[PDB]
RNA sequence: UGUAUUUGUA
C-alpha cells in the first residue's frame, strides 16, 4: 500500500519474500517489463543466503518459482549451486516439491542438470532415500520430472536404488512407485530396461498377484524388445502355478495378458503369408503348453470366479481364427483347442448356476460357425 | 461375474 512507493533499492527482500502479499507484490514486479530486470537483481542478492529456507516456504516458494522464468543463466546456476546437496529434504516437502519441480522444468544447461543428479547421488542421497522419494507422496513428483526431463544417460541414481537387492518389491508393490516405474520404464534405454527387468523376474512371485505389482508385469509385456526372452522366462517361473495364478484376482489379468500376447504375435506372423522368428517359434510351444495346462484343469477354471475369465480368452475364437512350421502348429492347436471347446460344452450344464455361463456357451457357439 | 492415479500449496 505504501510498499509501492518506495524505490525498488530499498525494499527489504527476504521479509517480503516470506510474507504472502509481500510476495504477491514482488512476482507483480518481476512481470512488469519496465523493472523485471532491476527487481530481479536487488531481490536476488538480499535473499541468495535464504534459496533453501525460501524454496520451503509455503509463500517463499511461489517467488523462487516465478524466478525461475526470469534469472540469467549465472544466477540459476548459482541458486543449484546452493541447494543440490538438499534435493531429498526439499522433495520431501510438499512446498518444497513445487519450488524443486520448476527448477528443474526450467534447467538451461548441462551444468545445472549434472548439479541436480549430483544432489541425488550417494554423495549426498542414499539409496534407501532415493526409493523413499520415489514412494513419497511429494517426491514421487520430483523424480518424475527428472525422468521426463532429463536425458536416460542420468537416471542412474534411480536405476541404482531400484535394483538394490529386493527395492523392486519396495516401489512396484507401491501405490505411487509403480507409477512412476512405469514412468521410468516407457522413457529409459533398453539396457536400463533389461536391468530391472532381471529383478523384476527374480521377485516375480512378489510382484505377480500384488494389487499394484500385477500392473508392472502387464507393462513388461507391452514392450516388443523384450519378447525374446520374457516370454519365455516369465513362463518357465509360472507354468506349474498357472492354474493357480488364473484363479487370483490380480494374476488372473496378467495370464489373460499373456495369452493374448501369445495370440497376437503368432497370428500377426500368419497374416504375413512382424515379430522375430525365435520369438514365434517359443509363443507357439507355450500357447500349446497352455492349452495342455487349461484343459487339464479346466473343471476348477470354469467354475472359478476369476479363472473363467482366463479361460473364456484363451476360448475366444476372435484372438485366434487365422490359426484355423506353420503347418504342424495350425494343426496341433486345431486339434487342441477344438478338444477344449468340446469339453467345455460337455461342462455347460454343470455351471448353470453361474451368472456367466451364457458367455461360454456364446464362445462356444462362436467356435462352431467359425469352423 | 474381476484390480491402481497422488496436487485446488497463497
Amino acid at each position: 500500500v505504501e510498499i509501492s512507493a518506495l524505490p525498488l533499492r530499498d525494499l527489504d527482500y527476504i521479509k517480503l519474500a516470506t510474507d504472502q502479499f509481500g510476495c504477491r507484490f514482488l512476482q507483480k514486479k518481476l512481470e512488469t517489463p519496465s523493472e523485471s530486470n532491476m527487481v530481479r537483481d536487488l531481490m536476488y542478492e538480499q535473499i541468495k543466503p535464504f534459496f533453501l529456507d525460501l524454496i520451503l516456504d509455503p509463500f517463499g516458494n511461489y517467488l523462487v518459482q516465478k524466478l525461475c522464468d526470469y534469472l540469467t543463466a549465472e544466477q540459476k546456476t548459482l541458486l543449484i549451486q546452493t541447494i543440490y546437496p538438499n534435493v531429498f529434504q526439499i522433495s520431501i516437502n510438499q512446498y518444497g516439491t513445487r519450488s524443486l519441480q520448476k527448477i528443474i522444468d526450467t534447467v538451461d544447461n548441462e551444468v545445472q542438470i549434472d548439479l541436480i543428479i549430483k544432489g541425488f547421488s550417494q554423495e549426498f542421497t542414499s539409496i534407501e532415500q532415493v526409493v523413499t522419494l520415489i514412494n513419497d507422496l511429494n517426491g514421487n513428483h520430483v523424480i518424475q520430472k527428472c525422468i521426463f526431463k532429463f536425458s536416460p544417460s542420468k537416471f542412474g541414481f534411480i536405476i541404482d536404488a531400484i535394483v538394490e537387492q529386493n527395492n523392486i518389491i519396495t516401489i512396484s508393490t507401491h501405490k505411487h512407485g509403480c507409477c512412476v516405474l512405469q514412468k521410468l520404464l516407457s522413457v529409459c534405454t533398453l539396457q536400463q530396461i533389461f536391468k530391472i527387468s532381471v529383478k523384476i523376474v527374480q521377485f516375480l512371485p512378489g510382484l505377480i498377484n500384488d494389487q499394484f505389482g500385477n500392473y508392472i508385469i502387464q507393462f513388461l509385456l507391452d514392450i516388443k524388445e523384450l519378447d525374446f526372452y520374457l516370454l519365455a522366462e516369465l513362463f518357465n517361473r509360472l507354468s506349474n502355478e498357472l492354474c493357480q495364478l488364473s484363479c487370483l484376482k490380480f494374476s488372473s489379468n496378467v495370464v489373460e495378458k499373456f495369452i493374448k500376447k501369445l495370440f497376437r504375435i503368432i497370428t500377426g506372423f500368419i497374416v504375413n503369408n512382424v515379430a522375430s522368428d525365435d520369438v514365434i517359434n517359443a509363443s507357439m510351444n507355450i500357447l500349446l503348453t497352455t492349452i495342455d495346462i487349461f484343459t487339464v484343469n479346466l473343471n476348477v477354471l470354469i467354475r472359478d470366479n476369476f479363472g473363467n475369465y482366463a479361460l473364456q480368452t484363451l476360448l475366444d475364437v476372435k484372438n485366434y481364427s487365422p490359426l484355423l512350421n506353420y503347418g504342424n502348429f495350425c494343426n496341433d492347436f486345431s486339434l487342441k483347442i477344438g478338444n477344449l471347446i468340446v469339453l467345455t460344452k460337455e461342462l455347460l450344464p454343470s455351471i448353470k448356476t453361474t451368472s456367466y455361463a451364457k458367455k461360454i456357451k456364446l464362445k462356444v457357439k462362436a467356435y462352431a460357425e467359425a469352423t
